C-alpha cells in the first residue's frame, strides 16, 4: 500500500498473508474457518503446496504466537482469464480450520448482485510494497479510497484516491477490499504503475460469484 | 505410453496437445468447439499465457497443416488437490472455436455418476515418453488397457496391463481414457515408476463432473 497508514494490531482479523519460502507474495480472506479467498492470479505459476496461508498476523517482521498457519487443500477457479484477469479469484481450501478468536474471524460477503455506485467510501489494505523506496510493508497497512466508475470495465469494481498519488501495489493483490462490512473486492490489478494518480485500482467483483462461492463454503 | 502403438493418423480427432512455445508438455481433450478439457496440474505452474491447445495434431516432429491452435481465454478447476490430484481435472476455454471437419471433433461424454466396473476394455493414448528408452512420442500413440479397482481409489477410474510392463507415462498426463467410446478418464498419476506392471494407472473420473463441465459448457 502506498500512503496509506500502519493498522491497529488485528484490526482485520480475516486478513491473510499467503507465503512462499519465508516471505509474503499476496494476501487473502478468510471467509469460513477452512477457507479463503484471494486472487485467481495469485496462485497461477507458483508451486502451490509449498504455500503457508498464515492468518492472524500483523506484522511480518516478528515472531507472532497469534498466528494460525494453514496450506492449501483444493482450489477452486470459475472462468479466470490469464490473458486480461477477469474473474480474478479463487477459494482456497485450508488442510485444517481456523480457531476462531480474537485475532482470526470470517470477514462477511455482500450479497449476489449487489453494485456499488460511484462514491461509496472503502478501505483497501495489504503488506504490499510500500512503493519502490523502501521495499514490502512490515506491519498491514491500510488505505481510505473511494469506489468509482470512471476508467472501470463494468466486470471489476474500483478505487480511487482523490487528491494524491496512492493505492495498492505489488504484494497487496488478492487483498480484500472492505465496504461499509462486508467484502466488496480482492485486489486485482493497478495501470499506470503503482500509485499512478491516473488510473483507478481494480479489485475483483466479489458480489459477482456469492451464489458461486456459496455453493462451495456452506 | 510405455509398450502401445503408431494410433492411425487422425483416428482420434478430440485429441489435444498442449505445448509451451512449441514444447509438448500434456495432452487434453475437446469437449466442444471452444473448449477443452485436461488434468489441472498439467497448468499448475507454467505460465498459461503461453500455453497454446493445438488441434487436429498426429506426428509433433512434423509441421502439419491438419492443425489448429489457440490460446486459453478462460479456467475453471472444482476442488482440485494439489497435494493428492483428487478432482485432477481443468476445463480451458479457448479463445476461439475450432473449425469442425476430419481432424477435429468434439468427443462424447457419459452421463453423470456413471460409473465403470472391473474388465471393461478401455483405450488410453498420448505423446508421453516410450519407455526409458527412446524419449516422448513423435506420432501420437495407444495402448489398450483395462479398468481395474483394487490398488485404486474410490475417486479414481484406473486401468493396467496385465502380464507386461505398460502403461503412461511423462507426457501423457491430461490425455483421455476411451471406454466404450466415451471419455471416462483423464490421465492423472502413476505409481512405483512408469509402467510398473505392479500398480495401476490413475485417470480422474471424468464421469463424476459432467453435471458441473455441462454447466460451464452450456
Ligand atoms: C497484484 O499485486 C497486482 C496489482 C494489484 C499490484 C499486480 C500483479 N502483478 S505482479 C508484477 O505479480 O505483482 C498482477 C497485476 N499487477 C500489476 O502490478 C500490474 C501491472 O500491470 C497491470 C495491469 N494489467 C494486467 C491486467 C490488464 C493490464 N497490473
Ligand atoms: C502425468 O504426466 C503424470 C502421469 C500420468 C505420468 C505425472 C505428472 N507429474 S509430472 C508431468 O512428471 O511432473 C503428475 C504425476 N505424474 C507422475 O509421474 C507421478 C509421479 O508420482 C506420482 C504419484 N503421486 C501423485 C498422486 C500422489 C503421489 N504421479
Ligand atoms: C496444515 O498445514 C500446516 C503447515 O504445514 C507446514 O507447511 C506446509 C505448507 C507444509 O510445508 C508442511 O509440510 C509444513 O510442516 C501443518 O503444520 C499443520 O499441522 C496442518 N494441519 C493439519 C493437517 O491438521
Ligand atoms: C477512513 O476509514 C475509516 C473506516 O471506514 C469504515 O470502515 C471500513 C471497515 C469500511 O467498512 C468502510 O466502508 C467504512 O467507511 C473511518 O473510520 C475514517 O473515518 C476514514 N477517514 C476518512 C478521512 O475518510
Ligand atoms: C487465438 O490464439 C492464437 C494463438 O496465438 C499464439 O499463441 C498464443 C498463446 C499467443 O502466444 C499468441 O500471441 C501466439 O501467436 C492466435 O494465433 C489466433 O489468431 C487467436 N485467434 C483469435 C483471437 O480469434
Ligand atoms: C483394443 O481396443 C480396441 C478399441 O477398443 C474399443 O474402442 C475404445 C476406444 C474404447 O471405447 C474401448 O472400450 C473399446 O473396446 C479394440 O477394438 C481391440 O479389439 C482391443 N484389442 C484387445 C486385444 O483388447
Amino acid at each position: 500500500i502506498v500512503g496509506g497508514r500502519r493498522a491497529r494490531p488485528h484490526a482485520w482479523p480475516f486478513m491473510v498473508s499467503l507465503q512462499l519460502r519465508g516471505g509474503h507474495f499476496c494476501g487473502a480472506t478468510l471467509i469460513a474457518p477452512n477457507f479463503v479467498m484471494s486472487a485467481a492470479h495469485c496462485v497461477a505459476n507458483v508451486n502451490v503446496r509449498a504455500v503457508r496461508v498464515v492468518l492472524g498476523a500483523h506484522n511480518l517482521s516478528r515472531r507472532e504466537p497469534t498466528r494460525q498457519v494453514f496450506a492449501v487443500q483444493r482450489i477452486f477457479e470459475n472462468g479466470y482469464d490469464p490473458v486480461n484477469l477477469l474473474n480474478d479469484i479463487v477459494i482456497l481450501q485450508l488442510n485444517g480450520s481456523a480457531t476462531i478468536n480474537a485475532n482470526v474471524q470470517v470477514a462477511q460477503l455482500p450479497a449476489q448482485g449487489r453494485r456499488l455506485g460511484n462514491g461509496v467510501q472503502c478501505l483497501a489494505m495489504g503488506w504490499g510494497l510500500l512503493g519502490r523506496n523502501r521495499g514490502i510493508a512490515s506491519v498491514l497497512q491500510e488505505l481510505n479510497v473511494t469506489v468509482v466508475t470512471s476508467l472501470c470495465r463494468r466486470s471489476n469494481v474500483c478505487t480511487l484516491v482523490r487528491g494524491r498519488q496512492a493505492g495498492v501495489c505489488f504484494g497487496d493483490s488478492g487483498s480484500p477490499l472492505v465496504c461499509n462490512g462486508l467484502i466488496h473486492g480482492i485486489a486485482s490489478f493497478v495501470r499506470g504503475g503503482c500509485a499512478s494518480g491516473l488510473y483507478p485500482d481494480a479489485f475483483a467483483p466479489v458480489a459477482q460469484f456469492v451464489n458461486w462461492i456459496d455453493s462451495i463454503i456452506q
